[PDB]
């Protein structure tokens, strides 16, 4: 039983609540129905695992930041990624749009911030061995593409959600769980992949800026909605993400 | 306060007790006077970030690759496999060395892949810095042209050139019985300095069960740790957020 | 920083919203002129130290009991001025828990049983070197609480002291309630330190709840945009729950 | 499953283990052929739960409890006393048989004063049952007329007349170096069943600071804990909610 959304009929009334459903239950849904154009999917896909082209291959990771006339059809692949981000900036912005609707705070509440996009090409190479470690995303939202077949975390249970093809995960970060109140939520994933078959990705990061403050939203507390997350500023916030006290499977071992 | 092995003065007797009061406090030490030579880890570190010499308006973090291994050559398949397996001697010149701080027999290991980690971080501008975990499986040796968690703070560990620091996994710690105990650490470095990296892991196959080293627990040297299946073990391993402080 | 409500002048602006401050902010409140009579207040105190009293020394005793045709009008000699004291303090709560019933917008009648039970503890004076009884967070549903001596919180890790003022009530909210209101008021978690040579009777109303329709956050207070921070589970693994768990436990701190 | 130890054969091996075999897996045993009599044991509790003579001739009840620190007879300033001074000795009798288990000379003391924990839980109306937690202190015995955390199972202690229950404290793992564990225990009741209960509670007075014991550690037998003053240790003992679960 997994949540899709159309990204037309939102702005709708029954895929509006969709989006509720599934941002409160799973913190994630894959998006389907969007602007971007098949045509422009696949190319990113493949012009991708041709960038990077005993001893054997496991994974290939590059991440790097976006932020003359250009092509309609793009075919570069320093352009083809420019048409893709740009037209998923265009489909992140229709979706906090929805969501400080959701939440019946004005639209505009919601701005600007750096963006990044991280490429995992997980090859084919014949063996028996599984490696990678979960995380959350700890940022705004992700927008994720993936072509050749992605796990998340609910009720301590890890559940596989099936990736179908032209259509984009899409899950929230971190930080805008602080900042939602908790009323949707940012979940918990980890990858993992059989050593033998392929599997690129390409997953667009929104961070935020040096601004007012990670803390709960603004016109969404009263006398009777109180406040779930403490104020900590961006910065106290960003150290917080790599610095981790006490933990490890290991000692959960110990005894 | 950076514990600095040998590999010569090893045996020895100096630098024999080094890695006890090295792997004991902090699970780790900088090996030189490996046998790895400057030409060789030099190639290898050139011909590394060379794999991926283009591209402007969208801006470059990183860089990785990730590769299963098993007199100077020049070759990548070569470069590398030369500097393979003179990882695989220093290896097992510990593993050997460490089973002998152990008091038990040296060989009671000698037990599967090995793997290879890349990096390479470089940019243009300034940070817009936006993690930490425990190598968790026996052993793992690291090249560089990283800070460790002691009690709370995280003190940072000083790489000096053409060494190879060594950090204990997991599944190390579970074995020996905690004598030495894994480590944890983090990356933290800036945009425009550049830092590559080769790390050399090593696992296990799926033989043993992963559980404290027989020859090593008494009748009052108990077992502070269990045994799970080098498949548990496995799921574990793989499955808080610091939004949850707040 | 201390919360007082006072109960008179609550049903009122703004000794109604003092209270909600109070059960936002730390699990208790101290309430002062309520309806129960000085003199009743001291001659529990009192006639409580002294059904006590009918190298080896004492350090403290307790008393376990469950509440419930002539009976004094007014005074009294003990067993029945505990009956006055706590049928004066059923009405004490049901103030309360209707003032909370309005601070949340949900109707007042919501809340309606069912038991109810005293805990005494007496701690007399002694030689004193030696500190032992601790934390805990009242499991329950709401506490009513008398002291003569002079107890403690453990919100923000830090430790605080709560000054028992003299004919004046302490009252805490229980977990099961932090659950059924939705974590909008919270349930304190608390310590008792004394020292072995000092005076300290304490007599705490404990409100528990029947097995009935079930521990889930409250019905009305649940919409699109206000979800539900606890699970429902049954009044029974509720029970159970609160009586059995795992944890880390000081020792196991100092594991390393 | 019950270890069940015995004062007398408390040596030649054969007794002497069954207590080892006791307090690493399990942390207690119950002890039959003690010194204490059941003339004596059985007068401490018809003493005790009648320190209760009539109170009430629409208040039901629910316990009782006494709490009072200690150091022919037939007074209850005497009973005890001779009760009191009767458990004194097995306590050192214990702590001496598992000084020796530990391989090293007997005399642990650093000893500290004595506490009386007494509860009675008479009978009343059945409906419902609406503790869990270590005896942080070092040792405690206990009389009765509970259950322990063996791993996630609650496991029921059978308690048998009149043997007498005895458990490790939190400070005792601590200071073996945790050969032997602190158990954690619960008590479960319908209401209306008698219980008369009475432990003797063995803490340790503001001396010489908690650490696990000097000649039990060496080079390849690491301690396991870090010292905590007498102080800090107090704190940390009185000082995650079923709600939180959540």
């Amino acid at each position: 039983p997994i949540p899709v959304v159309d990204l037309g009929r939102l702005d709708g009334a029954e895929e509006a609540t969709k989006l509720r459903v599934a941002l409160q239950n799973w913190g994630f849904f894959l998006l389907t129905n969007h602007g971007i154009e098949a045509s422009l999917m696949d190319d990113v896909m493949n012009l991708s695992r041709e960038f990077f082209n005993q001893v054997l291959d496991w994974s290939d990771r590059l991440h790097l930041r976006v932020e003359a006339f250009w092509p309609d059809h793009p075919e570069s692949f320093r352009d083809v990624l420019h048409k893709y981000a740009s037209g998923c900036k265009r489909i992140r912005d229709d979706i906090i749009q929805a969501m400080a609707k959701l939440l019946e705070l004005d639209e505009d509440y919601f701005l600007d911030a750096p963006t990044f996009a991280r490429f995992n090409y997980y090859p084919p190479c014949p063996r028996p061995d599984l490696v990678f470690r979960p995380h959350s995303d700890g940022g705004l939202l992700t927008i994720l593409l993936v072509d050749k077949d992605l796990q998340v975390q609910r009720d301590g249970k890890w559940s596989n959600v099936p990736a179908t093809p032209h259509t984009l995960l899409i899950n929230l970060g971190d930080t805008m769980e602080v900042m939602c109140n908790g009323i949707f939520k940012s979940p918990v994933h980890r990858v993992v992949t059989n050593a033998e078959k392929e599997r690129i990705s390409l997953a667009m990061l929104y961070s935020v800026n040096d601004e007012k403050d990670i803390e709960p939203a603004a016109g969404l507390l009263d006398e009777n909605r109180p406040a779930r997350y403490r104020k900590v500023s961006v910065e106290e916030f960003r150290a917080g993400i790599f610095g981790k006290f006490s933990r490890g499977e290991r000692y959960i071992d110990s005894l």
